[PDB]
């Protein structure tokens, strides 16, 4: 019964993906965007320039009072409010209604968008990394517990206004190509995985792995961007530049501060390198690779200028707390977040990126040794 859940994601690039669900008795309706990299379910609850609308504790017969404060500071934004219990379902996904934990959004900075057409968030990963503490259940902790729907969910999204599929509960083959690839679950607290090798246009950065996943590296659909450890963004913007210095940018282009733009249609894709993530497998020395075009980390952005030229922006860029395979990432693979099994799975997605002489991949296997020393302690 999953093809009710495909194409149930809308979003504006740069912005998140959200899908539409209900709270409240009778039902409230919000735009809740999807969030691997974190784990609190939160709504706003109060007036605010940025929201259309909010969830209105008073108007719902359900609504439970949990008297208890909450706050959630992220890399970007941040926001505090009231805890408390209420029904929620998902028209567009399975038919069932869960009694979930609900932080009441009453004051933010920095976090609501101008514009952006969702007024929550959804946070997907585990009970280890919620506030205010471990005790307050994540949704999807409480999806699985009160009702039959299987333990995992898969999110397939399509780049660039955009959409996409969170299929809950299961995998839909209808949206990939080719084989799904494994790589295991390091810890149960983001989707943590391990990063064991990275090549750029098929020469390997000749790093210790170790500094792949210093300090560690997630999957995480609520940030646009690939972010590296300040060791590695500089190996691979290095290389990246002698790859294209055929043209010359802007080191402000660089920081992702200024946009670059080439005259319509024709944008330079050629000199652009590719970039692959080895990632651990699911047997004794075996990875898999997953490969990134130009076209998902070069992210188009509107000219503000009155022509009309093909404008991007560099969709990398420099960490302090590890890695982050953002939405950037994501975009072009079928991404299965098996929680049953302790494993996230990659495909080609059926709404993959098309370059003229290159081509997105998930390929495996590949034998690589010791990849137990590539993860940071
Ligand atoms: C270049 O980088 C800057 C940057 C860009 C972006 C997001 C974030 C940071 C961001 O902060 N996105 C966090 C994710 O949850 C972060 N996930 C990992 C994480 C980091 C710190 C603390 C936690 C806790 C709460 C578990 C979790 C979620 C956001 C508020 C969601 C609202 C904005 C969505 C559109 C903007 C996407 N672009």
């Amino acid at each position: 019964s999953f093809v009710e859940m495909v194409d149930n994601l809308r979003g504006k690039s740069g912005q998140g993906y959200y899908v539409e669900m209900t709270v409240g008795s009778p039902p409230q309706t919000l735009n809740i965007l999807v969030d691997t990299g974190s784990s609190n379910f939160a709504v706003g609850a109060a007036p605010h320039p940025f929201l259309h609308r909010y969830y209105q504790r008073q108007l719902s017969s359900t609504y439970r009072d949990l008297r208890k404060g909450v706050y959630v500071p992220y890399t970007q934004g941040k926001w505090e409010g009231e805890l408390g219990t209420d029904l929620v379902s998902i028209p567009h996904g399975p038919n069932v209604t869960v009694r979930a934990n609900i932080a009441a959004i009453t004051e933010s900075d920095k976090f609501f968008i101008n514009g952006s057409n969702w007024e929550g968030i959804l946070g997907l990963a585990y009970a280890e990394i919620a506030r205010p503490d471990d005790s307050l259940e994540p949704f999807f902790d409480s999806l699985v517990k009160q009702t039959h729907v299987p333990n995992l969910f898969s999110l397939q999204l399509c780049g660039a206004s955009v959409g996409g599929s969170m299929i809950i509960g299961g995998i839909d083959h209808s949206l990939y190509t080719g084989s799904l690839w494994y790589t295991p679950i390091r810890r149960e607290w983001y989707y943590e995985v391990i990063i064991v090798r990275v090549e750029i246009n098929g020469q390997d950065l000749k790093m210790d792995c170790k500094e792949y996943n210093y300090d560690k590296s997630i999957v995480d659909s609520g940030t646009t961007n690939l972010r590296l450890p300040k060791k590695v963004f500089e190996a691979a913007v290095k290389s990246i530049k002698a790859a294209s210095s055929t043209e010359k940018f802007p080191d402000g282009f660089w920081l992702g501060e200024q946009l670059v733009c080439w005259q319509a249609g024709t944008t330079p894709w050629n000199i652009f390198p590719v970039i692959s993530l080895y990632l651990m497998g699911e047997v004794t020395n075996q990875s898999f690779r997953i490969t990134i075009l130009p076209q998902q980390y070069l992210r188009p952005v509107e000219d503000v200028a009155t022509s009309q030229d093909d404008c991007y922006k560099f969709a990398i860029s420099q960490s302090s707390t590890g890695t982050v395979m953002g939405a950037v990432i994501m975009e072009g693979f079928y991404v299965v977040f098996d929680r049953a099994r302790k494993r996230i799975g990659f495909a080609v997605s059926a709404c993959h990126v098309h370059d003229e002489f290159r081509t997105a991949a998930v390929e495996g296997p590949f034998v690589t040794l010791d990849m137990e020393d590539c993860g940071y302690n």
